[PDB]
């Protein structure tokens, strides 16, 4: 029986990934998604293209209304009718929405053709993650639908410059994204939002703190940490979790705006918040770690070039640029961080960096590799540290 | 040992796929999506549509280049300069895009960074399927862009009008979509490529075509076969290719220029081309099957209705109107047959109709269910067989 | 490919044999075995039937030869001649031996073709799970010879009486089993070793002896536990172990010779050692539990029930009889609670007995199950709480 | 869910054996075993070998009550009661052993405690596969329970001798096996049953007859097959069945009884019935194939040696000797053709011979092997052809 073949090849595939870590399961995930590309037909690969667009627009569609929070919340399966009626939609508009939903178990149908919330309902009820899918539907989407007409336009070019890639075409601007969003309102409050979204696992989970500290004293009153561009301070707040009398100032740098949003979740003491753009020479000298999460990433190599020298003139002999960013492979890069190269190469003009590549940019600001600590698997996360050269 | 894992899920679920037939895959493809969203965490969902859709520009950009009819064609595996200098495309560009479309299978990346066609590859360079993925590129993607907001600003409402829908929007115009498509050069030739893709299995498989005849005569000129909106008439060719023995005229209908794009693949002999508009009375009187293929399913209930009328008065009591159509289940339908109700909603004001819906959208035409032929699984495509009340 | 296949079955199912439990590993070797015997051919069927008692004699061989136990202690693969020249083999028939025992793991074949220890080599180098292989050789084999001839002889009569089953056949004696070992040397010697091997898991790991004991008191000088053919006194030992202080005497019975070579490996202090025949009156008055493992199933039901009223007179209102023995299902019982019942019928005229069989037999005893703790599954082990009617 | 991993697992093995061939499922269930010994503890192993040697002794009661082949022809489950009435056994009996049998698939347990016949059962029901199961107990049990102690007596000697192996021990003689099972009736009587089994596949699956044939000419009346020691002529039956009009005589040679058994059973013309004892000068001269099928095994090789030398001086040029036997690898032996290989060393002082020991054999005799054509997988049995030197 097909439906016995099929049913089995599920329990089994639950069975392994439930027994295995977080790591085991992304790679089973990414085999399951290797198999589907590889035994659907011809017709099936358009068919997919065609339409797991739709996915985004109707996950838009489900956090517009709030029906993945009350879903979330609800204590027993719903009717198509009731959410209609409670969530103010069309009532056949509703159960179109809904059956469509659940064919991507963005909810699940019962037996009786009623509705509950499913892991992918939970996420997209979550503030954080909701506000990434918003980005994706407004930010991300109408700068790829303009890059391959950019590219034809331009004779395909080698995209080197924030402010000449397609970013300026999708939202007819002629400055760069993180200026252009600087204006609009909407975007600055999903952006706000998109903050809070603290990624799992982090650098500490593999860090070895204690071994890279060596001898390095803070006595009279050195820095232990320094988290440029840290937002909502979540590297800081780990870090003082995770090593709660471990000597030394814990700094949380910022933009103004980013660090009055901070304050409601900073712990009452222990993390500094000191304003501070990283265009600019850095203010706190020999600290231990400079700390860089997801910052470089968004720069073409002239602009981040410049941030790690605004910090290098701050270091002292014991002092490391630690950068914790995507580490793809020279070959074989898997297509969460070959996809983030794409839309940061389209919005930003920058780029995914292997670490051949990271090493070259960081010898130009006169920095040397000492250590590099990954911690998530297989798309590769790691806590690069440097030292002057 | 996670890598032994893996590739041994990988060696069972090919076997068991190899072993099965075409509907027994599809139901194995289907499965394997369900568990990769059961199995991904919060964060891999908003990754996941944050970037699956740039799959379609990416396929849209190699579609430009030419690059995976190049690629199919070569005999050796290709080197990202190579490719590069030979499409004339920047070559950190081209080794980019390549990155990102070998991991997810629409290139395959060689041990030592060379690239040879996938299966994928090889089905973007056939040029019906090709104009599918440029098709949603163009056409799809930004409907379903315009959606949310449309429906925000309607207040949700059940869309039911093909001029008040998300195209209007979309490509801010009055018209529908199918009268604005004529009105665009490019969009209208990649459309007449699209009709060259030949869906595969047809409803011949399944249709009892000598039981459904019973003793029904040709004689003296009567027509066995009515292809209205024939398109390329592959179902007349498919008809007299199975049966070529079975007296009575095949006769393709449809438009003067689609009529004109498909003399070059019909047969010489036995294929009637027949310019017919099917928003007008249907000339030709008491066939046996006047055939409607994925043709209702674009317009909705009022215009469907027109167009059945049109038909009814030239039918004798032998007559019986076939619809070949999607047919999905009341519960449980599939992403494919449900992501192309949203699609349609949004740029036809159309839906996809159960067997019932469909039953009662032919009562009012003055029809009545005789017999269904399912001919796809787990995917619903039928022909509906259809008599006077 | 046909290779392939293979390879990836074994990885899944070892991988899901070392997440689950021991009772879970149980369950997917039941199943293997079941798979084998559905998949086998009709010729398969009589191979493995002609075939599969050849380990028992390639073991004996092995054990006679020292083999197991060399080859568990050498630190490198050995030759075949290495190993015959060594062990006092001839060289053509070690050669062959060791084959032989490689296609059934009894040792592992390196791909130079030496030999290394498998876990069955090691197993079989334990002493008291060596004998337990050489008591079938040498036990258990003449009497499963004997049976079906006896059975034939006889008109098939369901057997009752120790004196009267295949073992009077099988080895030319008119005495019951236990009688005639008891006069055989090298038998005894071997069963001695046999005391030696502690089954796991055991009952403790699922009594609740605080709740079985409830408010009882052991003074002046009460036993809590008297350990009735206590063999080596492992339940004595592992409940001191877990309750060290549980006030109460723990007192093992036996015969003199066992309770003699059980001295060795007896704590110091707090396990008493008591000559004491189980077919005479029982001298401990009053103890809390009076515990048989593993004794009454050697026994037909007249000889069983014997034992029982051997030990209710000595019971006061506390007292408690537990049998920890097998406890096989109504249906669906497993082929190692099932050859076992076939085996204690051919030499001991005895039977296993369902719960229901139990409580019969109980009750002519005069006494009532107040509880069942069982231990062990998928086949059932338990520790079966009697009181007095 | 342990019974829902646990029934996947079988659904999943089920397909994987359903879709392969005959090979491919005599692989996976080699792998079955292979899981089993490595997953057992080792309280199981000693289990195992405790109870597997009771599978014979039962088969053979369910063989000497009628039980198997009454059960095979049931057309509604039976249960114990009705099946002890019937066939004239104890009632509870007969109740142990099918719960004993249920246990290891010798028959089905259904839900409601009664009984269907499995695979198994049907082929205990088939005459020359009970008769093999029968020789198993009669015969290779005797001469497996003597050899440890005979090589324990004889200091671990080389055995290459068919008139001093444990034959002689284990049936107190001083002649070889062929010659005292001459003078014992059921013996024979079952031996007579045993020649009906056919073994499937067979050599003419892979022969390339038309290839080895060349330009070899049956005229004027020249043999083109003889199959020595032929028993009931089934390569010769399967010979004519697949050449029906290949010229030549075929010819099945044996000793005067067996042929007078095979009348009964040959087609009535078209093979010739001659007696020939085949340690005697080879009577057809010039024949294309002499042919010994499963003969050479049962000798040492000095006997074994004169067999084919009574055979080298009726060739000529064109003539071949085919030898079909088991050619086992040189590591990596399975235990169907290294079990043998014990048991035939046991009883008849002979061996299984790899490629290289056939070869060497044949070199002794003036041959020369040309080709070997194998036709079961994995254990290797080949058609072997030798050409004069
Ligand atoms: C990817 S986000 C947060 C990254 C942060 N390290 C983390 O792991 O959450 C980038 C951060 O850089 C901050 N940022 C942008 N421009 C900056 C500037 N010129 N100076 C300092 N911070 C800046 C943003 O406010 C935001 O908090
Ligand atoms: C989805 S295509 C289907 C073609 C065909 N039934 C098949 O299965 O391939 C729709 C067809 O309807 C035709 N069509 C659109 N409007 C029409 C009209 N007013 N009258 C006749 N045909 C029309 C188009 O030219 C096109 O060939
Ligand atoms: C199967 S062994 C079980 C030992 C112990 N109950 C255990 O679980 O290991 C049976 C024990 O009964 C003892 N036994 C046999 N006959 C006995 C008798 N008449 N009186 C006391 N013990 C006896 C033997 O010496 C042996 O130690
Ligand atoms: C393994 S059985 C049958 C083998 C046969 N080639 C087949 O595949 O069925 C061995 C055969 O050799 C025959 N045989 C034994 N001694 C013989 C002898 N001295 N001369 C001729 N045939 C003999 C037996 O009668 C029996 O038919
Ligand atoms: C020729 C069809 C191409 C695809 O667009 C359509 C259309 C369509 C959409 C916009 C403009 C014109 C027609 C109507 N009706 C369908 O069914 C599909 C499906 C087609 C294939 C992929 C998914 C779509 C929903
Ligand atoms: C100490 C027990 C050894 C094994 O023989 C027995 C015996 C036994 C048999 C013959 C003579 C003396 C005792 C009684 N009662 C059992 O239960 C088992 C099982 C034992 C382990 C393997 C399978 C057997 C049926
Ligand atoms: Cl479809
Ligand atoms: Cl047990
Ligand atoms: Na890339
Ligand atoms: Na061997």
């Amino acid at each position: 029986s097909n439906a016995e073949t099929v049913a089995a090849i599920k329990t089994l595939i639950q069975q392994l990934a439930q027994s295995t870590d977080q790591f085991g399961r992304a790679e089973i995930n990414d085999a399951l998604r290797e198999l589907q590309y590889s035994l659907e037909t011809p017709f099936d690969t358009v068919m997919r293209m065609s339409l797991d667009t739709a996915q985004v627009a109707v996950a838009r569609i489900g956090s517009d209304l709030g029906l993945f929070k009350h879903l979330s919340q609800c204590a027993s399966p719903q009717s198509a009718e009731e959410l209609a009626d409670h969530l103010g939609c069309g009532r056949e508009l509703m159960s179109r929405l809904l059956r469509y939903m659940a064919s991507v178990r963005m909810v699940q149908q019962t037996d009786d053709i009623k509705y509950i919330s499913s892991n992918i309902t939970q996420t997209l009820a979550v503030p954080g993650l909701e506000a990434g899918m918003r980005h994706a539907f407004e930010n991300l989407w109408p700068v790829l639908m303009a890059l391959p007409d950019f590219l034809a336009e331009r004779k395909y070019p080698d995209i080197v410059d924030a402010k000449d890639t397609a970013f300026q075409k999708a939202f007819n601007t002629d400055q760069d994204c993180f200026h252009w969003l600087a204006t609009q309102p909407t975007r600055i409050a999903n952006f706000k939002v998109l903050l809070t979204d603290e990624r799992t696992p982090n650098f500490l989970s593999t860090f070895p703190l204690e071994k890279e500290l060596g001898s390095w004293s803070a006595e009279p009153e050195k820095a232990l940490f320094v988290d440029i561009g840290g937002g909502m301070g979540h590297a800081c707040i780990r870090l003082r979790e995770k090593y709660p009398n471990q000597p030394g100032r814990v700094i949380l740098q910022d933009l103004p705006p980013v660090l009055q949003a901070a304050q409601a979740t900073l712990p009452l003491s222990g993390i500094e918040s000191m304003p501070h753009n990283f265009h600019t020479p850095q203010p706190v000298q020999g600290a231990k770690f400079y700390f860089l999460r997801l910052i470089l990433r968004d720069f073409p190599d002239h602009q981040a070039l410049e941030i790690l020298q605004n910090i290098v003139p701050a270091m002292d002999a014991e002092s490391r640029i630690v950068i914790d960013d995507g580490v793809p492979p020279e070959k074989g890069a898997r297509w969460a961080e070959t996809g983030t190269d794409i839309c940061i190469m389209s919005a930003l003009g920058s780029k995914e960096r292997t670490q051949r590549q990271w090493e070259e940019l960081a010898a130009k600001a006169g920095l040397q590799l000492q250590a590099l600590y990954q911690y998530t698997w297989p798309v590769v996360n790691a806590a690069m540290v440097f030292s002057l050269q």
